[PDB]
């Protein structure tokens, strides 16, 4: 009866019956068709302003459809087929000031046509009035018209289709679904009606099965979002909803302290490094170093922090003016492009140094793991202070007596999720549309997300910057806690758990985006899932390389909100790191590596602090951060997620890459066991890089190791083209990995 009570008032809100005899078994007969249209469809009508008039005899002659003009009063039925309006028992009236008319009869229980045609009637006002205004249907259903064009039995169109349709060569594009609107929308209705009308929907499941399922996800789930998305759109109701979440955090904000306020306030805005300050704690003899070192010569800083750091050289332009130039003109030629030892170790100090201070990056780059010696002591404290505080600012939940289900939104930079694939989200040619193809590959294995920062969302959903074409629309648990913003934003509590509920492209202002409709739930919830994931991909790969049953070799350091990816991309990269590698190279250097208890760290937080790595650090600034990393101290390889490798197709290359940073590993190993060193260290080798140590990628021409490491790489790439160019282009090389790959084989 929940549902049965939302009907009546509703239906006697929008629903008015004008008729001649007893207005009981007419009224309670057209009552018996409404109840079987889906009840959310009925409230979305009521919003754009519509109405239903149920009357006797000729329709033509009612009051709403009177200014109705006489050429449109030729409408075709449910089958196509002319008929007109005076003779007709429906019609729904277009416009800005929508109108249904049914004519009065309770045989519809048996006359099962005239039901199906008004509910076709029907399904064009949701298609053609309603979710138009919501750009929909879009992508999903489009996918839907594919399916059935391209099936197998053509059945499936000589029921929803139109001549026009079932001529169409090619499939549906999206512009085809634009400059066609109402062809569309009268799929939509068609399949609408015959699933709406209990005595068809077997027909419409037996020849269109995917259009049936479409509409009968649709209708059960889906259409809520619908109304949801619809309410969005609509001013007092955008406002209604702001109010009462602000009304719930009233006493929360009037109790906030300015201590409160600023903190909330550096978490949207971070602090930006002080050029003044920087110089001052420098060093009588530093600085003498800084006057003329070239950032641009470095290998470890990002342009971003390049740019600022010879910004702090011409400041301390002051006094014996001569040195100015006999260092400017000293320095640039004759010295050269390389490099120097002692200085760069100056600018490694300084990167740290000149890092903007934002909390929730700190948070993100730690996962949550704020007590990782990535940073100076200092400022690990300070971050360590401000979240502490944070944490116990946001401690009211969103569960409310004014409302129930609530929807917050976030637009999201794809490059803050995985780099390597929004290299190529938008469409090269037109920028505003989705390129298929990495949507589908986005989409594959999203099922879970966590956020280990304090994400920050809309109320009601809000235009995104150019670089944003991902717009999540969540749902928040009455327990998630939350902080009110004035500008109608939610600050959420860190470590909350998302389950990805759909996937879908969808337009709007033009341009196209991918809507994400997630859930929030315990993120224990999600970890559980992770960790049953790591125990389930041991036993896997323990058994397939003969390790001990309960070995811990491969680990998911998971915490941000691509989480799922991390995980299901493990399994991919081992494999093809199996297939493209001799089985027996593998068992030997894992085997070696996990003799030195070795880990192969899958994870979505910055490398510098995965403990695998700092635990073995001379200094901080001594720390690396990049796609994947071989630390020799710990045996293990690092493989970070969400970035994107100088050109290095996939993570598999960059995980195979660190492989073979092992493999100059074990067979070092071999050569000296009684010493600690590499094999790329030796002078055979040093050698070959001084003549082959440029005949690959740009990056192997760094030095030994590395070249050592692309080579390896390339030998077994899935591209076989890719292995020749060794062979062709490094043959002293290739040689000397091939005995090196012997030497460790047999040995
Ligand atoms: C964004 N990912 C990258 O392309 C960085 C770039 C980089 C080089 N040196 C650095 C020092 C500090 C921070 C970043 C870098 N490099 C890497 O990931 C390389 C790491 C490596 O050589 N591991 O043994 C693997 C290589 C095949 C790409
Ligand atoms: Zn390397």
């Amino acid at each position: 009866k929940t549902q049965e009570e939302h009907l009546k008032e509703i239906m006697k809100h929008i629903v008015k019956i004008e008729v001649k005899g007893e207005e009981a078994v007419k009224k309670e007969a057209a009552e018996k068709l409404l109840e079987k249209v889906p009840s959310d469809v009925l409230e979305m009508y009521k919003a754009i302003g519509g109405k239903i008039y149920i009357v006797d005899g000729d329709i033509t002659k009612h009051i709403s459809l009177e200014a109705l003009s006489e050429d449109k009063k030729k409408i075709k039925d449910i089958y196509g087929k002319d008929a007109l309006l005076h003779e007709h028992y429906v019609y729904a009236k277009e416009g800005y000031e929508p109108v249904l008319v049914i004519q009065s009869s309770e045989d519809y229980v048996e006359n099962t046509e005239k039901a199906l045609n008004v509910y076709y009637e029907i399904g064009k006002i949701l298609s053609r009035d309603i979710l138009s205004k919501i750009n929909q249907p879009y992508q999903k259903f489009l996918d839907v018209l594919n399916t059935i064009k391209n099936a197998s039995d053509s059945d499936g169109q000589d029921l929803l289709f139109t001549n026009q349709l079932k001529e169409h060569p090619t499939d549906f594009s999206v512009e085809f679904l634009e400059q066609n609107s109402n062809e569309v929308q009268e799929v939509f209705a068609k399949a609408f009606a015959y699933y709406i009308e209990p005595q068809h929907r077997d027909v419409l499941q037996l020849y269109a099965p995917e259009a049936f399922n479409y509409m009968d996800k649709f209708n059960e789930q889906e259409i809520n979002l619908s109304l949801e998305e619809l309410k969005d759109q609509r001013m007092l109701s955008r406002y209604e909803k702001w109010e009462k979440i602000k009304q719930h955090y009233q006493h929360w904000s009037d109790s906030l302290s300015e201590e409160g306020r600023g903190l909330l306030k550096k978490l949207q805005i971070p602090i930006e490094p002080k050029k003044d300050d920087i110089i001052h704690s420098l060093s009588q003899e530093e600085k003498e170093l800084l006057k003329r070192i070239q950032i641009d010569s470095s290998d470890f800083l990002s342009t971003e922090e390049k740019e600022f750091l010879k910004k702090l050289q011409i400041d301390i332009r002051d006094s014996l003016s001569e040195e100015e130039k006999e260092l400017l003109n000293r320095i640039q030629v004759d010295s050269s492009n390389p490099l120097s030892e002692k200085e760069k170790e100056f600018l490694k100090k300084l990167k740290l140094d000149i890092q903007p201070y934002d909390i929730n990056q700190r948070l993100q780059d730690t996962g949550g793991l704020i007590d990782s010696p990535s940073i100076n002591l200092d400022v690990r404290k300070q971050y360590k202070r401000d979240i502490q505080n944070i944490d116990a600012l946001l401690h009211q939940s969103i569960g409310s007596t004014l409302y129930n289900k609530i929807y917050l939104y976030e637009n999201m930079n794809i490059n803050n999720l995985t780099a390597t694939l929004g290299a190529d989200l938008v469409d090269s040619t037109d920028n505003t549309k989705i390129n298929r193809g990495i949507f589908n590959e986005f989409k594959k294995n999203f099922k879970y997300s966590i956020s280990s920062n304090y994400m920050i969302v809309d109320i009601n959903e809000r235009p995104a910057l150019d670089n944003e074409r991902l717009k999540w629309r969540i749902q928040l648990s009455p327990d998630t806690r939350a902080g009110y913003l004035e500008n109608g934003k939610l600050i959420l509590q860190r470590n909350i758990g998302l389950e990805i509920k759909d996937v879908q492209i969808i337009k709007q202002s033009e341009k196209e985006y991918i809507r994400i409709d997630a859930k929030v739930v315990p993120k224990s919830k999600i970890d559980t899932k992770i960790q049953e994931a790591q125990l389930n991909i041991n036993q896997e790969w323990n058994k397939a390389l003969g390790l001990p049953k309960y070995t811990k070799l491969i680990t998911f350091n998971v915490h941000n909100r691509y989480a799922s990816n991390i995980v299901e991309s493990a399994y991919l990269i081992l494999n093809e790191w199996k297939n493209n590698i001799q089985s027996d190279l593998i068992k030997k250097v894992t085997n070696y590596l996990v003799d030195g208890n070795g880990r192969f760290v899958f994870t979505d937080i910055t490398l510098p602090n995965i403990a695998e790595q700092y635990t073995h650090q001379d200094e901080i600034y001594e720390q690396v951060h990049s796609k994947g990393l071989y630390v020799p101290e710990s045996r293990s390889i690092l493989l970070h997620g969400p970035s994107k490798g100088v050109e290095l197709r996939n993570d598999s290359e960059g995980f195979i890459h660190c492989f073979g940073h092992a493999v100059d590993d074990y067979a070092g190993y071999l050569l000296d066991k009684n010493q600690s060193d590499l094999v790329t260290n030796s002078k055979k080798f040093i050698d070959i890089f001084k003549e082959e140590g440029s005949n690959l990628t740009s990056y192997g021409r760094t030095n030994e190791a590395e070249f050592f490491a692309e080579a390896f790489r390339l030998m077994h790439s899935t591209d076989h083209a890719e292995r020749l160019k060794v062979q062709k282009n490094a043959p002293k090389t290739f040689q000397f990995i091939n005995d090196q790959i012997k030497f460790i084989i047999n040995s």
